[PDB]
């Protein structure tokens, strides 16, 4: 049992961190490019 469990234990990390390594990048290349460059306040609006 403990052999089995154990290898799908370690199937499970890895998993894990393959998606961490993108999710990571994502979150970086996502401001880096369009969202880190100065974000513009919220304004209110009477004219419209």
């Amino acid at each position: 049992f403990h052999q089995s469990a154990k290898d799908l234990l370690d199937q499970l990390k890895l998993y894990e961190q393959e998606q961490f390594d993108d999710w990571s990048r994502d979150i970086q290349s996502g401001l880096s490019d369009s969202r880190s460059g100065l974000c513009i306040e919220a304004s209110s609006r009477i004219m419209e």
